[PDB]
């Protein structure tokens, strides 16, 4: 499903990510808005360490969730990759709550701090009701 930058904002706000860990909604739309474009059955292969991203937030499968075939992959957020490719992101979400409970928090993906930290982000929750 490809997500409308207003409906998916009502939608993390309703599954409780606004501030969650310290973490506002509009850094949260930062990251899918540059890891997917707001899709979630988007997935990238990194044929360097045989890893892949899945879905919405592009969560990689070494050491959120289990697809069988990533060399010493640990399933952190006890999911089947598969769950993070529905259309319902509501496991995508609770896995994306698992990955910023550690140190790092939202700063886990590289593309996080490229494009949204120190920046304007309020650009995507403008006019979202949110």
């Amino acid at each position: 499903k490809a997500f409308e930058r207003c409906e998916l904002a009502r939608t993390l706000k309703r599954l409780g990510m606004d501030g969650y860990r310290g973490i506002s909604l509009a850094n949260w739309m930062c990251l899918a808005k540059w890891e997917s474009g707001y899709n979630t059955r988007a997935t990238n292969y990194n044929a360097g360490d045989r890893s892949t991203d899945y879905g919405i937030f592009q969560i990689n499968s070494r050491y959120w969730c289990n697809d069988g075939k990533t060399p010493g992959a640990v399933n952190a957020c006890h999911l089947s990759c598969s769950a993070l490719l529905q259309d319902n992101i509501a496991d995508a979400v609770a896995c994306a709550k698992r990955v910023v409970r550690d140190p790092q928090g939202i700063r886990a993906w590289v593309a996080w701090r490229n494009r949204c930290q120190n920046r304007d982000v309020r650009q995507y929750v403008q006019g979202c009701g949110v």
